[PDB]
């Protein structure tokens, strides 16, 4: 008769999938639970489940694979959005990087990033795509200077299915030479990088090695900074590679990384030809540091993120494996339902036109008006990257909360609202959603996940919370999101009557 801590937030999906859980361990174990509230912010379970039930945390809850892919890895290495900057006769670029931290924490770094032929002669103007990178971070244990071995992956992307005299610079392996002599807080530094690139493969393997002792910042934080030109670009995409097209001249590369609520590098870099040597020499300035931060402080994780989801079950398979080697904590099979953010337009107009995807109201944004959350607004992963990446027009966007978004909808004042899949609202206001087509949320399959020790404890609870592998759908959880929040059900009660006419529970 041990007791085990199910923690949950204040809000009504996750109250009843914590009873749920709960429900379960009591009616198949000899378990007690203790139900915990935990209030604040996005992660307040994570760091509850990593303190665990012995010191007033908790031992398992239900978390969602996107949160934990986003929020607390930084998962995918972000695929670079290219775009022709005309009046430079070059590219821009922005991205985000996530580099990780011990406890869970994530650095951003926004990449602003505009590219700049050397030479006169013409380049590929590309059309807009993306880069998709692999970084592998290791050491040489032989090497006793401060260094970094780099094993790099890039293959070009985001165009549907001969060459330029600079591409043919790339048919075999070119030897890199990379010097970056930086400034951080006006600590000085140099560093010098040696290896070779493989284009036709995308693959890179570069040492590089402080010169100057001790490097201030950490690593990876460098990694962007210190040769897209060895890109992969299939065979259908040649006609963008602005980058081998730059070459022999090469090209210059500024680029501004905004460390959220920390400083900013600025670097400029020549990428170049010298003889068979692709170089590429960086200044970069770093300033308004905290010297006890994230970056001064050496408080990143010396490692990029895992690599990308090739099979669709990949990103729940990474989740599970990188908790487990983290914090110990075992990812169990998914509840079933996809907790992903969305649009939704009343199902009426998008019978009207047509609309089933993100793209479909993307071509109809500019009669539609869009009332949606500061939440979804204003966040940074929120409307501002959806836009860019659908380019969406809405006639107007209001920000619309307690509320008023529904009723908006209702009146027709507005035609698209922003909202959680499993809004129990949506239903009821005869609301659709749409699907995400370019995946601009992660999906957010909920499981529950335990401590490994708790399992240790009580090895019982993996079949007993597996138990409810692919049993509450996103109708379902809509359902009982909509008895909660709808009528005025007891979350408790819900969950208990949800797992009683499943035959999940043995009660009665």
């Amino acid at each position: 008769n041990d007791t085990v801590v199910v923690g949950s937030i204040n809000f009504t999906e996750g109250i009843i999938v914590a009873n749920m859980v709960a429900e379960m361990i009591e009616a198949h174990t000899d378990l007690k639970v203790v139900r915990k509230l935990n209030l604040g912010g996005e992660n307040v379970n994570f760091e509850a489940i990593k303190r665990g039930g012995a010191n007033n945390g908790i031992d398992i809850y239900v978390e969602y694979t996107g949160h934990g892919l986003v929020d607390i890895l930084g998962f995918p290495e972000p695929n670079v959005y290219i775009t022709a900057d005309k009046q430079k006769n070059g590219i821009k670029a922005n991205f985000k990087i996530r580099h990780n931290m011990e406890d869970g924490s994530v650095q951003l770094a926004d990449h602003y990033q505009q590219n700049t032929p050397i030479g006169d002669g013409p380049v590929l103007l590309p059309d807009n795509h993306y880069l998709s990178t692999q970084s592998v971070l290791s050491k040489d244990p032989n090497e006793k200077r401060d260094h970094m071995v780099l094993l790099e992956f890039v293959t070009a992307a985001g165009i549907t299915l001969s060459m330029s005299k600079g591409e043919e610079l790339f048919t075999g392996v070119v030897p890199i030479l990379v010097e970056l002599d930086g400034g951080v807080n006006g600590h000085k530094f140099s560093v010098r990088g040696e290896g070779e690139g493989d284009a036709t493969n995308g693959k890179l393997t570069l040492k590089f090695i402080c010169t100057t002792g001790k490097l201030p910042v950490p690593w990876p934080t460098l990694v962007t900074t210190l040769v897209q030109c060895f890109s992969r670009y299939p065979d259908h995409m040649k006609q963008h590679d602005f980058f081998k097209s730059a070459m022999p001249e090469g090209y210059v590369q500024e680029r501004t990384i905004s460390f959220k609520d920390d400083g900013t590098y600025k670097t400029r870099a020549e990428v170049k030809f010298e003889g068979d040597t692709l170089v590429n020499r960086i200044e970069l300035k770093g300033i308004d540091f905290k010297e006890d931060g994230n970056i001064l402080g050496h408080k990143l994780e010396y490692n990029f993120p895992p690599p990308s989801s090739t099979d669709p079950e990949g990103a729940y398979e990474t989740v599970k494996k990188e908790y487990k080697r983290k914090w110990n904590i075992v990812w169990l099979k998914p509840l079933g339902f996809n907790n992903t953010y969305t649009l939704t337009v009343k199902d009426e107009l998008a019978k009207q036109y047509n609309l089933k995807t993100f793209s479909d109201l993307a071509k109809i944004s500019d009669k539609l008006i869009l009332g949606a959350t500061m939440f979804f607004l204003e966040g940074p992963d929120g409307y501002p990257g959806l836009q860019k990446l659908y380019n969406f027009k809405f006639k107007h966007t209001k920000s619309m909360d307690m509320g008023i978004r529904y009723t908006a909808i209702d009146n027709n004042e507005v035609q698209v609202i922003d909202a959680w899949a499993t809004d129990g609202l949506l239903v009821s206001h005869k609301l659709k959603i749409l699907e995400d087509d370019k995946a601009f949320f992660p999906p957010y399959y909920a499981a529950p996940i335990i401590r490994q020790d708790v399992l240790d404890k009580h090895p019982e609870l993996k079949d007993v919370l597996n138990k409810l592998a692919n049993q509450i759908s996103l109708e379902e959880m809509q359902k009982l999101n909509y008895k909660v929040d709808g009528e005025g059900q007891d979350p408790a009660k819900v969950a208990k009557e949800f797992l009683k006419e499943k035959g999940l529970i043995l009660q009665v």
